């Protein structure tokens, strides 16, 4: 199973789904 | 309240830490 | 301005898209 | 050895912390 992180508003959210992208980029890497 | 999945543990971890700055940038 | 000390390409580069997203939050 | 532009402290210290926590992390 995915794990699931509670985030408050539509921009952080976002921002968050951007830096996780490219967190997982860095972690294969 | 959005739900953002997340497979491993340790982008998690390290995304909540990230939450907690943008939740505290959101002061100034 | 202050001037954050970072050692590697790869976390410069990652410190630098999280503050996008730290400063952008003020907007 | 790089040097990261910030405005202002708070930003500064806040990109301190999570270095910390990136540089565990990897």
């Amino acid at each position: 199973e995915l794990l699931y992180l509670p985030v408050r508003g539509r921009e952080t959210y976002e921002m968050l789904l951007k830096i996780k992208e490219s967190l997982e980029l860095m972690q294969y890497l």
